[PDB]
């Protein structure tokens, strides 16, 4: 089982590259929904630790799809491992953006941008950006309407969907209680 | 009413230096609440909580005001010197407290847990870098270390009451980062 070797050098080339712990457990939760939809847990697991390499928000850090390619294949992954990895990053990250991996890969970086870690995260990416809390547009609270809560019903796999019900239903049960400790936070 | 006036004074004054106003906003209300069943001074209670930031050493210093200033302004504004004089006593102490000092702290607190303060948690650590959770200077150390034990330094029984929601609150949301993702409490 040389695949053990070459997902612990990715894991070592990208926490060095680069939030990791973002990475970290996207990769954590595809392989969980990965090997209850019968996905490739190589080729998962090694798309999620790569998925954000060549995003656009990014810096200086953002490599190319080439460059992503190369170092798979440096660290001996088969070419049909390595191309099956780029269509589905490539896939995942173009301006204004599926096989069974792909899905399972898509559905663990959304599930992670709901339930509790998704609030931390939005309430971290609005400090980050300088953005409210709530009064703007811009603010995390708006993003909560304009996109987390409707991220349930785009799940792609029956088993994420799963996972999301409980997420879903605690983001929830937050809000409610946010407008209720911020009267007229609307 | 004269008193109504000068608070609106102030509120308008406030929001114009800090331009924080949100932060201060809700620890104004939050602190008349908490006075009124507490039966502190009203009037005291929302000049402090209104000024209670504007002297603290986290506000830049493009903004952040001298003590001499604060006092200066609400003299100007008509507040009279023995009521300025219990706001400075207040604010200079935050940064015994007096019963008044007792009610803003609480409301300063209040806004620093339960759904209003994770909030808060998360945006400090995206604001300065810090992670999630995984070292002493994350978002998820911060609520050990410090906001999970603000419930035991609550000075009146109506912020106690408070408080108690708040702080469930917060644990619940804990429990539910530990469910979500295995192993944070050791992670690095
Ligand atoms: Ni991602
Ligand atoms: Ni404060």
């Amino acid at each position: 089982m040389t695949e053990l070797k070459q997902a612990d050098q990715i894991r070592t080339w990208v926490q060095s590259v680069l939030d990791w712990l973002h990475i970290s457990r996207v990769a954590d939760l595809a392989v969980y929904i990965g090997e209850k939809e019968n996905a490739d847990l190589f080729i998962v697991e090694t798309a999620a630790l790569v998925h954000d390499l060549i995003d656009v928000k990014l810096p200086t850090i953002r490599l190319s799809v080439s460059e992503v390619y190369n170092q798979l294949v440096t660290f001996g992954i088969g070419k049909e491992d390595a191309d099956r990895v780029i269509h589905i990053i490539t896939k995942m990250s173009f301006r204004d953006r599926l096989s069974i991996e792909g899905k399972v890969v898509q559905d663990a970086d959304r599930l992670d941008a709901i339930g509790a870690v998704g609030i931390a995260r939005a309430f971290m990416f609005a400090g980050a950006k300088g953005h409210g809390l709530y009064g703007d547009d811009q603010s995390a609270y708006a993003h909560f309407f304009h996109k987390l809560l409707r991220l349930i019903d785009m799940m792609n796999t029956d088993t994420a969907r799963e996972l999301a019900e409980e997420r879903h239903e605690f983001m929830l049960q937050y809000i409610r209680q946010l407008e209720k400790d911020i009267p007229g936070i609307d």
